[PDB]
């Protein structure tokens, strides 16, 4: 009959896989094993690539109302403008992680997808079959590990794999913007903050739209005070003292953390019936801001092979062969861009670095050429 | 049988309609009076609006190759940078007129649009009838008529109108970079220098690539030298002498003209099976840069009615309904701002400015809010 | 006996020839018209040739302390800046008129020099006879005419002159500096900032200590808004909103003034026992501002020759034909670049503009090269 | 009879001296070391109390003329501009050290200073008797040791004193501007480019006039390459590469040097009829750039003291107790200074940092209020 599709994971992943899906014709149940939909991490960049999927998903113009695309992304090194980079016009935006979930679960639900919450997929059976904490076995077509770097569905079936959880992490906040406060400058730019004298800390300053900032507050772990929650207001101001009217409402939040960086890479991303799809697969670091980009195309790229008449289990073969290398390149060279601090030169966004912004997964061509 | 389109016009808004009615299985012959297929101006710009035309034409991958999107699009008044705007997004785009021109011949031609040279339309009749002045007469389903500000199209069939040939104009070049030449600086920007002392002298600098530079050269009629061709090297010189190496690169030109300004006005576009679409039915002042813009939002939607299924002279009709008033206020707003000198002050890419570069002919949607 | 000089005239060049004088030994009394000594103009500028007279006189520490030296001479034209000169390291100050002013009279009281208020000269003759208003008639060795552009002290005796008072002027004000609401610029400089479009305006910026900033506004006097006092805030605010929060300050000036240009020069400078110096022989245009810094030169220059053991009609002979010719060449310079607005080109501080400036009164040589 | 003075050292100490006590009537002979009168040192900065001692020498329009004062001094951090200074309008010039040397020797040799080359002190009594390497020994009412950190004058009579030469040091050269090859920038200013990372490597950029430009480079004698002599080209350009022009040039000097710094100061500077002056009484980091700034106005202060009709010895320990402390205090904020970086910070130069600067040792007052 009509197809059936278990998507476990309420993330950008999933949210995209089962939009995705449902346009398609799918009927689609998603799981989230949290008791409520929300979306972590403060705020997010998305570019071309994500604009494109958002486009395909119908969720577009709920994202870009309301988001902001700076005048363009400036990198600092000790408080000297470095480099100022626009991309040759490729479309980019910057938008709290709320902003970005409330116009996929608004899309989706407006579609007709059912949407269980507290309810967490423990294991997966590649003949189609998914079983929830609560011991409910369903019976399905295609079932899609959204389930973020500790996917149950992936470990349950069996992946070969690595994973690596860094020592070291960052801070992410949303803070009022404090415009007027911040005097003269260019502060509706993305600001790539770096330091490492007379200390090892970086700010990366992000407008998501005229009310609010995503900051993220980079230190060692090894650095009890650049490192701590709430943050230690005295040990950013001295090094960021023109964001201080910001700093100061950052050091109000209780629930500000210290998030340790992590990635996942496996030799495959399919079993059967079963495809795993964003962190489940392929958790990268941060440096080209594409985790989630990645994620999407993904995901988006899932539903259109699923729409070429082949079984299911041939169209996820497919479907990885196709997509997989533009997430692998990503992946190894923002490990390789954050491993060797590269972001901090300025003028990084090389024509290789922006392969995965410069992907259109609608046209399957590369576009916006640098 | 198969729907027969015989348009009247080698220009982006004839391109345009012949490519997008063989997109949707019209039999489509176009008609150049000129000996050749080339495109005047020098330069041009486009917004989303026109990018999207080109998208839906499968045109854009070739314009993006080789054209420029700048930093940003700055204003100068007596060389003092009085704003600074990106926007919020929005895509735009700078190239050659030769460069937009050769991708919708090359588009066109592999799609197998008949192009017809020295083939000038001298009458249409309403009833789907078009002769040439050759003496030939062609039976069509849908006439276009595309052929100019001087339409035989749109006069052999009579049309209420305004028309306005202004005193003044401007001098249109392409000339090198000559990026190291200009020294320091941001010459990538779009930057419009105006000035009103010591004399009325405009120049309007647009990066059309990494080698070539359109730039506007605007003086009164009344000026002698300012207006002279080929360039009165001096005068520029002396209220520019930043673009010394570049001016002195246009002084060489003896192709160089002063073009006044031209306006076209009609109180329908539509008679029978003829439709006219572009300068034929609304050329406006070049400040919003929308003139071709609108053209090809116009002619493409034009081939979006006629899928409806509806006669073509309901389809008519309805395409001038829905389409005409973002074209009406567009060439409004853009008379104001070139009367007013609205330009001159910056900042003047108001969200009202933009509607129509907003305008997303794909969707029929408004897109990149401001 | 002691030598006794009686001086006209309580202004800058008047207390200048009488601490002069009194510090070689004259008995010198001086005669201020006026009920009180005041010094009008709001502010002053001086330089190298000025300084160093006030440190013959013995009045350069009070005069630095609490007065300004901007770190750069900045000239604007339609709010681009154009220049920013710094004179190879010559020395030069702003102050308050009433600054300078106090220095010079706590120098004269200090030395025992008499001060006469109420007291105006009226007939001077060559023989060394001084007749006051009030009918009192004094014997002197020295009779200085310091009593201004309609110095009595010459029309008594009959000097062939050229006089000339201005259409045009300015207003000249001391507002608060208002330094933090300024917010971002360099506004320690002197600024000159000049406009001819949309209006001619101009507003020259100077700075005096960290309370006392000087305005000078200058618009033609058939500019019924411009010209007008009390300030047309409007009008000022429209062309230099960046000074708004001082001219808001101006506005509520119920004193000032739109004061006219006035040039005066003779054939010659002396008759007898009778010298004339400063604006009684020589006002000049205010462009290289050294108005003030020749008649200073000039009077403490008159003491230097009446020490050679010559006659006193002899010594004064020999003081204009040895001084005479550096104020000549700045009153015609000064006058020349008024006319021709060439300090609206900025880097007109030339080393023949700044000739007058680098003469040393103290060692008679110039210094400072250029 | 007449006054003799015998003076150690042709060095800026010793000029001063011989010149100030050949104006005041004394017969003077001088005795130089070395095999010709030379200064080593590239450069050299001078201030208000400086150029005041040249006035009083009459070597200050040899000076002047064919130096440099700079339209600020600007300090960088990590290539981020963190303060620029003028002062107050405190005077202040840069020259070569030769330009110096040759305004000073020009000077003593116009006045019929006696100079002796080859010419050594090896012993000098109290009681006014010097005795040369060539075993000729003089008498004489004054001896000045003017011979430098190794004064032997010095230690002949026995001065408790501490000593410190620093493991640390730089390399100083004279290069030519290359302004126009330095491309955009403030090119005439002093620049101190201060960095800790990625290496302790710092530059002072100080142009000397138009044609010559005086640099130090510093870095830690632990470092062997940024000490190396002639410079490692490479290891420069990479911190400084906005001087690459400069530097290529630098390293073709053969003759340049790495040259520690080195620091005296004694319990007292005189017996009986000798005078200790300069670096063999208060040699002094150069933070504050003072070192022969007070040399000068303590040989000057030297001759003051002598017009006063006491004994010699007298007016020997009148003038240390006069003039001394001025010399401590700079002294010590000097070191301390240099010790804790703190010119790294921008805006050190206080009022009591140029507590020195300030002094006038003519009129024996401070001048130029900060
Ligand atoms: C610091 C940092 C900055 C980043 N910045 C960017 C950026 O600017 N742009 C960008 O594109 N990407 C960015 N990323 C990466 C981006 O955050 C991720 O790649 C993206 O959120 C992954 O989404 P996902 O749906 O795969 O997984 P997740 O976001 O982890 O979502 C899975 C959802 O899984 C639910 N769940 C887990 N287990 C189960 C289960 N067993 N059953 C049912 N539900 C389950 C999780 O609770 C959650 O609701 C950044 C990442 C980091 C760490
Ligand atoms: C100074 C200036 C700057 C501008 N800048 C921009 C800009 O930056 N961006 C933008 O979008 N627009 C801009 N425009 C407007 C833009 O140039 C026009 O709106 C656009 O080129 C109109 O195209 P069209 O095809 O309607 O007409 P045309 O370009 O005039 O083309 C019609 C073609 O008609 C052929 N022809 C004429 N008569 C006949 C006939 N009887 N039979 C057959 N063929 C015929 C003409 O020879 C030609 O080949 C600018 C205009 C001016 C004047
Ligand atoms: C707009 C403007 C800006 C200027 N800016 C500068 C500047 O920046 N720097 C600079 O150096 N110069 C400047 N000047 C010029 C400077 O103001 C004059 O040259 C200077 O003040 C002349 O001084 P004085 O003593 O000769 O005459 P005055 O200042 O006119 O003084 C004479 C004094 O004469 C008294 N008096 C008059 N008649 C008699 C009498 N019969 N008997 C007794 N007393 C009498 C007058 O009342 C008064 O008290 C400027 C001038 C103008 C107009
Ligand atoms: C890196 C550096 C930068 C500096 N920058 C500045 C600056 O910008 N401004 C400033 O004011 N100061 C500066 N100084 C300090 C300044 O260089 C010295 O304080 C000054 O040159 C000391 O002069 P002097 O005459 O006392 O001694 P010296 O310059 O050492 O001269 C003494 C002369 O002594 C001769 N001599 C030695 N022994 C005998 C003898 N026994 N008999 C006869 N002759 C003898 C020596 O050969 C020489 O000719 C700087 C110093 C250093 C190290």
């Amino acid at each position: 009959k009509t197809r059936r599709a278990e998507v476990a994971g309420g993330g950008f992943a999933g949210l995209t896989a089962a939009i995705a899906l449902k346009q398609n014709g799918w009927d689609v149940r998603l799981h989230e094993k949290s008791s409520e939909l929300r979306a972590f991490g403060a705020g997010i960049y998305l570019w071309h690539n994500g604009l494109r999927v958002l486009e395909g998903l119908g969720a577009l113009d709920d994202v870009l109302q309301g988001s902001h695309t700076p005048p363009t992304y400036e990198t600092w090194m000790h408080n000297k403008s470095v480099s100022k980079e626009t991309f040759n016009g490729l479309p980019w935006r910057i938008m709290t992680r709320s902003h970005l979930h409330d116009a996929l679960v608004n899309r989706a639900r407006a579609l007709g997808v059912d949407i269980s919450v507290n309810s967490e997929a423990v294991a997966a059976d590649p003949v189609g079959r998914l079983t929830l904490q609560t011991g409910e076995v369903l019976e399905a077509d295609l079932i899609v590990g959204a389930d973020g770097v500790g996917s149950k569905v992936r470990d349950s079936i069996g992946f070969k794999q690595d994973r690596w959880v860094s020592k070291d992490g960052l801070i992410r906040l949303i803070v009022p913007r404090m415009k007027k406060e911040l005097g003269h400058g260019e502060w509706d730019n993305t600001i790539d903050m770096w330091n490492f004298w007379p200390r090892v800390q970086r700010i990366l300053y992000s407008p998501c739209n005229e009310n609010e900032l995503y900051l993220g507050l980079m230190a060692p772990a090894a650095d009890p005070r650049g490192s701590s929650v709430p943050i230690d207001l005295e040990v950013w101001v001295e090094m960021f003292p023109f964001l201080e009217p910001c700093l100061i409402e950052a050091a109000k939040l209780k629930t500000a953390r210290y998030d340790k960086y992590e990635t996942t890479k496996l030799d495959s991303w399919t079993r059967g019936k079963v495809a795993l799809v964003g962190d489940a697969a392929h958790a990268m670091c941060p440096a080209l801001a594409q985790g989630a980009g990645c994620a999407m195309v993904n995901a988006f790229s899932l539903s259109q092979d699923l729409e070429e008449g082949s079984s299911v289990e041939d169209a996820l073969v497919a479907w990885e062969t196709r997509i997989r290398p533009i997430t692998d390149r990503c992946q190894a060279l923002s490990g390789d861009y954050a491993a060797n601090r590269s972001l901090s030169k300025g003028n990084m966004f090389t024509p290789a670095a922006l392969e995965a912004a410069r992907y259109d997964p609608l046209r399957r061509v590369y576009s916006w050429p640098q």
